[PDB]
């Protein structure tokens, strides 16, 4: 019945807290070199014999864990992406979500009756926890950036600026898929060393450049391409319209601007991961805010852009390209 | 992929907060007269303007709500069981989730370490009915329930089984709560109250004793306290009924019923869920003479032993 599975919805932050405080805990991370007792993988994570076993016997019933003879073991899953140490760790998304965004969204009741952000703005305010949300992030980055080699004809295009590039992940990747490419990564002086990092490390050399600067308060780089990822819904919506004119100003006839987001359909009644994320930016930002294609087109058209296009990008991202 | 599903499992805490906020907001509740539109519907919750259209679609998009030119209604569901003051009424699972479970379960891990607790009348509903249909109670002619709150699953019972005089022992302090309902039921003295703490004194005699999510509340040595208790209070042939949110016999499938135990964690010092195995073995050791684990209503089993 509909009522059933809503209800299930309704109850699903426990099996979440489960699989998060695993997270938290390094449970996988413990099983990586194979099957642990549930006494000895008790023992290696401190915790109390009460509830230890319930707690592991709740992780096989997700389908997260497996449990032979006794013996825990991760699952393909598990053993892939949830071990500390490896570069397809996804875990910190987890490990943050347990430390931070858990009781964020137990805000949410506050956030929507007050329109106000819930997080450190409304109080006036781990390294490793940190560092392992980073490597998620650039996992999911990774993402977006493998489906955007594919996803538009490159070889069109000369040079390419990436505006509030962070490490720079995509612009590497694009680069690295299409050599023909020059990149320039635009962000705050701040942003500088972890992006040179990266930049040492993909042997790009001077194909790819860093640009200190402030985008609300500057000119952006001209390049063939301007791409703005995870920028415009940071920011409410006059601010957003000043990054598109100066991507207007910065392209060249036939140059392209690329923007993507976990963008709502068009007719906001399909994309969950969407609208949960205009949620998300409700209770992180004053100002920001999820849009759909449709409004991100008709924002473009005012900048004066020739023509636009929504197009699916990779996981719950997709994107807006429109052409000077 | 496995890790997709993985991850919508671990972000569940979003979806379900939209839920429980609507829940206390009580929103469905709002559209019982008929569809709204956002405005109207933001005015009279006293949402934020900024974000409250999201909320709303957030719920469309999750099928709990319907939109159309602008109008938000219930769905069939929301309609049916999520609009407060109607019998058949589940949103206070949801209204007590948003209120004290959510922020409880954020304390999962501290109650993990330590072993130590971190810490509506539509809910027992569906496993009242079943447990007057499961039953032959035509073998009976009196039923004690253990614990019986306010009385619901008796009075329902007694309802049920005309035949029945029924007897709901728990502390003085519920009785207030009990008379209430047993006054609306019109049953009589074919009902009574029998205060009093089980773990201090004997339990009333009566051919079935029935104790519905009592045992998991409780440490262990305690549980065996109240079956050998009840094996005292029941005749030759008499039956004990427990039912609870069982866990799998292999302790590897019974999502609700592993959650459940890890509830027990954080609401009680020693409480926690057992499997139907389990409990037969306690039923042995306390004297009974055979027992079975049926299924009994949807995550709801029972186990019933013959004294
Ligand atoms: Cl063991």
């Amino acid at each position: 019945p509909a009522i059933d599975r809503l209800l299930q919805i309704a109850t699903g932050f426990m099996a979440s807290k489960v699989l998060l405080v695993a997270a938290s805990l390094g449970l996988f991370t413990e099983l990586a070199a194979g099957p642990l007792r549930g006494e000895e993988l008790r023992a290696r994570l401190r915790l109390h014999p009460r509830s230890a076993r319930d707690f592991f016997d709740t992780l096989v019933a997700l389908g997260v864990l497996e449990r032979t003879n006794g013996a825990y073991a991760n699952t393909p899953a598990t053993a892939q992406y949830l071990v500390r140490g490896k570069s397809a760790y996804l875990g910190g998304l987890l490990e943050m979500s347990d430390a931070r965004m858990y009781e964020l969204w137990g805000r949410l009741d506050e956030g929507l009756r007050t329109g106000n952000p819930q997080n450190e703005i409304r109080t006036g305010e781990d390294p490793d926890r940190l560092d392992a949300f980073q490597q998620a992030m650039t996992g999911l980055s990774m993402r977006s950036a493998h489906a955007l080699a594919e996803a538009i004809d490159w070889s069109a295009y000369r040079t390419v600026a990436d505006i509030g590039c962070a490490e720079g992940t995509v612009l590497i990747h694009l680069l690295e898929r299409h050599p023909h490419l020059r990149g320039t990564g635009f962000d705050l002086a701040a942003v500088r060393p972890s992006f040179q990092r990266r930049h040492e490390e993909s042997g790009l050399g001077d194909r790819l450049a860093f640009r200190a600067g402030d985008f609300f308060a500057e000119p952006l780089p001209q390049a063939d391409a301007l791409v703005f990822g995870h920028i415009l819904s940071n920011w409410a919506l006059p601010k957003a319209k000043t990054l598109l004119r100066k991507a207007h100003e910065a392209l060249p006839e036939g140059g392209i601007v690329v923007i993507y987001e976990t963008l709502i359909d068009d007719e906001r009644r399909e994309n969950v991961p969407g609208l949960l994320m205009s949620l998300t930016m409700l209770l992180e930002t004053p100002g920001g805010f999820e849009y759909t294609g449709a409004d991100c087109r008709e924002w473009l058209a005012d900048a004066g852009f020739r023509e636009s296009r929504v197009q699916y990008l990779a996981g719950p991202e997709s994107m807006v390209i429109a052409t000077k």
